[PDB]
């Protein structure tokens, strides 16, 4: 049950390459092995500094195609992000390179230097969620307040807003899910309210 | 199919009390639900400071019992650690509370402050790592560095080690399983030789 030759060098050489790497020891990069085969590795990418991303940890799904080097592998945030190109609810990444312009000399190194470099500058006209997207370009303020608090209680981040995290235990007295009570609010303002009747649709 | 009611209930508040503590709030400690009915749960508890473990964040899988709070969660560690307490191989966990010193009034908040004082104060007299014991006992500082090192690697704090990560290097060098790699070396005295060996059994 194993890959093509070229697809197993590549992704052994790769494995190697993101643990011998200047970011890897400096904590900025890292990658584990799921599947014995190698069609499965976890990633993991620390917040970019100056941004509401820093403090953060996130974990990524890599699934290596039986076609590699020569399509992208398919990446997803397992740890929940509020980011105008990543889906707030399943993590999906829109990026270039995992598209259409990925390019046989990528690596898995340069991918997750590439998503920790699309978190420090998002593409809200070409997004995932464009829930976010919008709120990144409406209320930029409460994007990066939000993004903080995703951070906070999703990634390890400092801590956020005092003010969210009351609403959010506010709706959960109500007993509705923490999860869906966070991605609500988030997508209603945090508004109370509004947020509320959107858990009830 | 869910838990008989005393155990839901317990289970809900709970994990209301770890989120809203102040301990999660200083990213200490937190849980998140895995399964919809509550019988297992996922934390994640904040290496101590001035230990080998500072900097690393490590993941626990709970697993609560149709008996709860009668008798004790199943904790496990996700996130290899080097301990005397703690199986470097599958993460088992050697601790009063998880056998037979639990209490009807002990919590999940209680349970992770413990595993996180453990981290801080191990007792290797009744160690669950005989090879990890006996390490802590016999060379101190080999163990300081070896928990250090597998800190770095497998729980993300700083760096630590260069002569460490270039022996792990080399044995991969060969097509060794890193972690197989790197608990033969830890395993043995970080002897490139007998370590090598090990490899082969």
């Amino acid at each position: 049950g194993s890959m093509a030759n070229i697809a197993v060098q590549r992704i052994k050489r790769e494995f190697k390459e993101v643990l011998k790497s200047e970011e890897t020891s400096k904590n900025q990069i890292k990658v584990d092995l799921v599947d014995e085969n190698f069609t499965e590795l976890r990633g993991e990418i620390a917040g970019p500094p100056d941004t509401p991303y820093e403090g953060g940890r996130y974990q990524l799904e890599i699934k290596i195609p039986e076609t590699y080097p020569f399509n992208p592998p398919k990446v997803r945030f397992i740890t929940k992000i509020w980011h105008p190109n990543i889906s707030s609810v399943t993590g999906a990444i829109c990026l270039d390179i995992l598209k259409d312009q990925w390019a046989a000399a990528m690596t898995l190194r340069t991918v997750l230097l590439s998503l920790q470099a699309l978190l420090a500058a998002a593409e809200p006209d070409d997004p995932q969620d464009a829930v976010v997207a919008n709120q990144y370009k409406q209320n930029p303020e409460m994007f990066k307040q939000t993004a903080r608090l995703w951070a906070h209680v999703y990634a390890g981040a400092p801590v956020s807003s005092p003010e969210y995290t009351k609403k959010i235990e506010n709706l959960c007295a109500m007993g509705f899910d923490r999860n869906a009570v966070i991605v609500a609010l988030s997508s209603k303002s945090w508004d109370v309210e509004t947020a509320t009747e959107l858990l009830l649709s």
